[PDB]
């Protein structure tokens, strides 16, 4: 299959093992360059919102490459246009992090890596009726990237882990793949309120794992939410799957792709949003 | 379930009848605006080329919406990069025309409508192993648009119909849907030589019939190839399918779409190409 740390199956090989579409020219992640991006004032504040009549359980799984929160259907949503009419429905949230505090994110901002990048994955329910219809089809997906940065002095209640409800304690050395547990729901609205939801990069790109499908509308918020060293080390306690060379989970990020590889047949543009000033 | 001329199922209904993806904001055709386009000097001359070991027959069909030439698999190819390594494989070519000489094309160039636009449809064999795998998948298709203009004085051999080998004389009132006929092969290399293959518009868009899939790399050549009044009339003798109101096939084109409708979440750019000069 594929891995992050086994040189035989790792990211440098994906273009060959998964030509469709890891060999394409609209890949992610990229370096988000503030100076080489176009400000687009039409891009509105992002809203995350919940169907309050949903009662189904949230679960989490160590799938061998990340910790992935699976949300029940019809429960959490994204609006990019201020209307709460269920155009984008959230499916899951997973994470990318480093062996050390100075790396881990997949995207960079002006060359800078964060310790932890969370990915809220949604499908365009406006057009497609289910996650499995959308996931392999054009324009099917929209992902939100949330950067986290480590602070030494902070109350629990002001960290991202309050929104995550500490993942109900599941991040530990005994959370072996492919175990899954029920967890308290993640308050994704609170999470979003920990940063500026108007201030983000926006571009068309891909999944960052095989098969690297080029059907993702990316939104990467510029301001990070805050965590402690203790919290980042929790993720580091998870074991990798048996496909990986490294034992403990870490450095589960894809290397940086160019916005426009030289063989592109139609250049893409990196956009930036900011609040109505 | 769709038509051009029957108001129950015509183009104004497709946004509603085929939400995925005729309701999208990366639709085709568009007005190709010379002033509001970005010149990109990296976009190279287009080459069309044949596999000379191929012997299978070419056919043409009245499918009720157009005349469609169907090429055998593994026979005709496009290269956008100068390498003849089968990255794009040609599937079919079909046509859009008007009831009258002053309309017919799907794309316009600076608001101008041509009497006939041909579409040479290919799949990205580089990533996808068959047409049916590519047709519904991200980035699966590339279409070349060839404008045709009517002239009064020309030798047959210098008209696009020479490249088409007159469609082997098959076009007449009795060529009813869904009949197909064997025809002499189309010399697509001659066709391309009748215009400047370095001079074109390029953008990411969609199929121009339902379901309007947003997975088409578009290339529309700026210079038209030339035909006669008699030749355009050959198309107009074809009968439309029963789902249409009009009897004789014509005005089989979709209305112009905006490059960036107001609901877009990431603007696209119209590019143009010209020869190394
Ligand atoms: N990284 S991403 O946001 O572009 C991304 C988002 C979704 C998918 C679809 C398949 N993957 C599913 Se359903 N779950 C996982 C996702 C990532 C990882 I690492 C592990 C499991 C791939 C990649
Ligand atoms: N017009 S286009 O280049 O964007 C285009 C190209 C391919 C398709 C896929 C389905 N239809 C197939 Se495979 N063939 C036909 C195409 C057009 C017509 I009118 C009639 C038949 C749709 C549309
Ligand atoms: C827009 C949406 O998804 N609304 C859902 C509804 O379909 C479901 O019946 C209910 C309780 O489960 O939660 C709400
Ligand atoms: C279980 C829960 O929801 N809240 C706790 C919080 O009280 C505690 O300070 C922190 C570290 O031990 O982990 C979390
Ligand atoms: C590049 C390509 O498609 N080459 C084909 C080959 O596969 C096929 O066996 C032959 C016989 O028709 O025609 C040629
Ligand atoms: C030069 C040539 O072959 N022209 C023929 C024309 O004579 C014929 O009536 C028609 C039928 O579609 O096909 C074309
Ligand atoms: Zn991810
Ligand atoms: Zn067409």
């Amino acid at each position: 299959e594929w891995s992050y740390t086994n040189i035989l199956t790792g990211p440098e090989t994906w273009h060959e093992h998964y030509k469709n579409m890891c060999s394409g020219y609209y890949q992610s992640p990229i370096d988000l360059k503030t100076d080489i991006s176009t400000l687009d004032l039409k891009l509105k504040t992002v809203i995350i919102y919940r169907n309050t009549s949903s009662t189904e359980t949230t679960t989490i799984q160590n799938n061998g490459h990340s910790a992935e929160v699976k949300f029940p259907r019809n429960t959490w949503f994204i609006s990019f246009d201020g209307i709460l009419d269920y155009k984008y429905e959230i499916i899951q949230m997973h994470f990318h992090w480093g062996n050390t505090d100075d790396r881990g994110s997949e995207h960079t901002i002006d060359g800078f890596r964060f310790p932890l990048e969370g990915h809220i994955v949604s499908f365009r329910r406006q057009m497609y009726s289910s996650p499995s219809e959308a996931i392999g089809r054009p324009g099917g997906l929209a992902v939100l990237g949330i950067m986290h940065q480590i602070v030494e002095s902070i109350k629990y209640e002001q960290t991202a882990f309050k929104a995550y409800n500490n993942f109900s304690g599941v991040l530990n050395s005994q959370f072996v793949p492919p175990n899954n547990s029920t967890i308290d729901d993640i308050n994704l609205a609170l999470l979003l309120s920990l940063l500026n939801p108007s201030r983000y990069f926006r571009y068309l790109g891909s999944l960052t794992t095989p098969p690297c499908t080029e059907n993702v509308l990316w939104t990467v918020f510029i301001d990070p939410v805050l965590i402690t060293r203790e919290q980042i080390n929790l993720f580091r306690n998870l074991p990798y799957g048996s496909n990986e060379k490294q034992t403990r989970m870490g450095d589960n990020f894809r290397p940086i792709q160019l916005l426009n590889p030289i063989d592109t047949l139609a250049s893409r543009t990196l956009y930036r949003a900011t609040a109505r000033g």
